[PDB]
């Protein structure tokens, strides 16, 4: 689990969004596994606006942060699950690293700020949904 809080927005994995997230929906995209809802309280996370391919992510299943090299956001095949059929998930960045299902929501950060959130994994890989292209998160 996990979310990004920036301005009056909350960014979560779309498959983990709550009833409250859907009742205050701003934008959602199944192809990206992202949902943004509106908040009452002001958020203070900074979003990275860069092309970094290295950063640090939080891994809940190990209670630890790990440094990773990751691919640029792209279309990646994701196997069927209880939330989606087999599909290409867009804006996804992959890295070699540990992840388990409950790791979704962990933040990936570079020196400029928040890059994305854990969204996929398995077989020694971890995939992050990018948020750096969502320029409207700051306005
Ligand atoms: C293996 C799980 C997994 C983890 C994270 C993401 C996706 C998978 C499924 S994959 O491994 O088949 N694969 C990752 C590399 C790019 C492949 C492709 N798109 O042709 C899809
Ligand atoms: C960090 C996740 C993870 C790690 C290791 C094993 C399994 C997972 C979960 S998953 O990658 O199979 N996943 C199920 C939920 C919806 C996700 C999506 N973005 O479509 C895909
Ligand atoms: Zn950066």
């Amino acid at each position: 689990s996990g979310a990004i809080y920036v301005g009056n927005y909350r960014v979560v994995n779309r498959h983990l969004a709550t009833h409250n997230d859907w009742a205050n929906l701003v934008w959602e995209d199944s192809s990206r596994d992202l949902l943004v809802s509106s908040t009452t309280a002001q958020g203070c996370d900074t979003i990275a606006r860069c092309d970094c391919q290295t950063g640090v992510y939080y891994c809940s299943s190990r209670r630890k942060h790990y440094p990773v090299s990751f691919s640029k956001p792209s279309l990646i095949f994701v196997e069927a699950s209880e939330y989606y059929p087999a599909r290409y998930q867009s804006h996804l960045m992959l890295a070699v690293g540990h992840s388990e299902p409950g790791d979704c929501g962990g933040i990936l950060r570079c020196q400029h700020g928040v890059v994305g959130i854990v969204s996929t994994g398995g077989n020694g890989l971890v995939g992050f949904a990018d948020v750096r292209d969502l320029l409207w998160l700051d306005e």
